[PDB]
């Protein structure tokens, strides 16, 4: 189960986070540890489309190469506060699994600037039993983070050497198809 009320960005500017592009999971905090495996890669897409709020998600796991993307909804709870439901769909968008209730996810940015980001999120799938997630992103899939997202993670009251960094696992992505989910 989850446990944290993440609290959004002050001043969080949602046109700049939401403008299209993607953002690179750099390191991850799972409050759970065995939610998740220790190697992992993961990346989104954010933006308006049509008018309506939406994520697309890619997870890459580097060892078993288990993969998968989503498409989301995002629901405004207050500013820089979500909730979204998921579709899984392959790269093109085609739907596998289809949106569901108690599927979702809500989504806080505690902070963000047009390079970096420190985001929550509460994952609810199903029957199983999902912690709390940190993530640091960056424009940049091979960026060290830097002092001013390190600082937000120190004013959320977490320690940054217990993030775990994903840049030694070789991912590559798919960044054209991670635009592209945004409109399906």
């Amino acid at each position: 189960a989850c446990t944290k009320n993440a609290i959004a960005q002050t001043g969080f500017n949602k046109d700049k986070y939401f403008n299209g592009d993607v953002w690179y999971v750099t390191d991850y905090l799972d409050l759970e540890p065995d939610d998740v495996p220790k190697r992992y890669c993961a990346a989104l897409a954010a933006g308006t489309a049509s008018g309506k709020l939406k994520e697309a998600l890619y997870h890459y796991d580097p060892k078993t190469q288990d993969t998968f993307y989503d498409v989301s909804e995002l629901q405004v709870e207050s500013l820089g506060k979500y909730t979204a439901n998921f579709k899984k769909v392959d790269k093109n968008g085609n739907v596998k699994v289809a949106v569901t209730a108690g599927n979702y996810y809500t989504f806080t940015v505690m902070y963000a600037d047009d390079s970096s980001a420190l985001i929550h999120t509460c994952l609810h799938k199903g029957n199983k039993d999902l912690g709390d997630l940190y993530a640091v992103l960056n424009r940049n899939k091979d960026a060290a983070a830097g002092d001013k997202v390190k600082s937000a993670v120190s004013a959320a009251t977490l320690e940054f050497s217990k993030f775990i960094s994903t840049k030694e696992n070789n991912c590559a992505y798919d960044n054209d198809s991670l635009k592209s989910l945004l409109t399906k």
